[PDB]
């Protein structure tokens, strides 16, 4: 039914003023960060040199309590690298600057949405952040940088007060989501457009948010594959721009005529 041009004209005519966006690791592979479940290139295919029964265990809370050393060993791999936002992040920052963004729900823990200049009030970091850390024992909070040096020196970071293992405030498997996740009860009923970018929609409860929009709300998926409830519970106003998220976002900015605004933003940020 609807197409990528139809969605662009709804934004141009301001028929969609309250856009909600859900993103996953696919939007950060163009920034050099590997995703999780892409075959071959994903993290779950490149954990051979780790003491793991199965790859998902490294992000599971029970295994973390049993042995946190494999997690902090992997953390030392993407901690030192400096990563920059790409065209998808700046498209979402421009969506915000034009007053069209209701809320950006991200599963990513790379912090690139904040780097792109989207205020924290517009973000729901549903799987946490490395910007802060907490002792798993005494609950004391610490800035994320306080454990950086320990992770680099092949050490599991420990609480300076009680010696408990200190965890960055990311959400492992089996760990509750942060409080700000509950904002979906007010955001999704009011959304008039839903964008889903670069996620496999395999992790709950974040995945089920695609179903929380009203049935008349168009859902635009820019992803390599048709995934999640968009594949088994499709709706009349669903648009799928299948392929690279870079190419799909680039096509959308062109149809929106935001090319000149995008250049100004990129030149000011970078
Ligand atoms: C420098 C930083 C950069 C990053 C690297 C740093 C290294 C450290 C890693 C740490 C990360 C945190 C781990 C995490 N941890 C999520 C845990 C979930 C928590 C949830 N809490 C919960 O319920 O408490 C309830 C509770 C209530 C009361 C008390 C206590 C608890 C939970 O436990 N639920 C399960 C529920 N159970 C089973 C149902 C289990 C308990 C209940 C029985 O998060 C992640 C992640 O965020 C999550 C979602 O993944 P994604 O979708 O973002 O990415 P991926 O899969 O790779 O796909 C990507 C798609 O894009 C496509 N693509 C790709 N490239 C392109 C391209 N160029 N162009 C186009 N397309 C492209 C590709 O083709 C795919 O299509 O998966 C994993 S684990
Ligand atoms: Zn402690």
């Amino acid at each position: 039914k609807l197409s990528l041009q139809d969605v662009a004209e709804l934004i141009r005519a301001r028929a969609c003023q309250r856009v909600v966006v859900m993103v996953g690791a696919g939007i950060s592979t163009p920034s050099g960060i590997p995703d999780f479940r892409s075959p071959g290139s994903g993290l779950y295919s490149n954990l051979q040199q780790y003491d793991l029964p199965y790859p998902e265990a490294i992000f599971e809370l029970p295994f973390f309590f049993h042995n946190p050393k494999p997690f902090f060993t992997l953390a030392k791999e993407l901690y030192p690298g400096n990563y920059k936002p790409n065209v998808t992040h700046y498209f979402l920052r421009l969506l915000h600057d034009k007053g069209l963004l209701l809320r950006l729900y991200t599963q990513n823990i790379d912090g690139l949405e904040r780097v792109s200049g989207i205020p924290a009030s517009k973000l729901v970091e549903a799987h946490g952040t490395f910007a802060s850390a907490t002792c798993t024992v005494c609950q004391r909070p610490f800035p994320g940088e306080d454990i950086r040096a320990d992770v680099m020196a092949d050490r599991v970071p420990r609480c300076p007060v009680c010696t408990g293992v200190v965890k960055p405030d990311i959400v492992f498997f089996g760990e509750p989501l942060p409080q700000r996740f509950l904002l979906h009860v007010v955001d999704f009923p009011m959304a008039d457009l839903l964008l889903i970018l670069g996620t496999s929609l395999e992790v709950e409860p974040f995945a089920s948010l695609t179903e929380a929009v009203r049935s008349s709300v168009p859902r635009l998926l820019i992803n390599r594959d048709l995934v999640g409830p968009l594949a088994w519970h499709p709706r009349s106003r669903d648009v799928a721009q299948l392929g690279d998220v870079v190419h799909g976002v680039e096509s959308l900015v062109e149809l929106l005529g935001w090319t000149e605004e995008m250049r100004d933003l990129v030149q000011r940020e970078t």
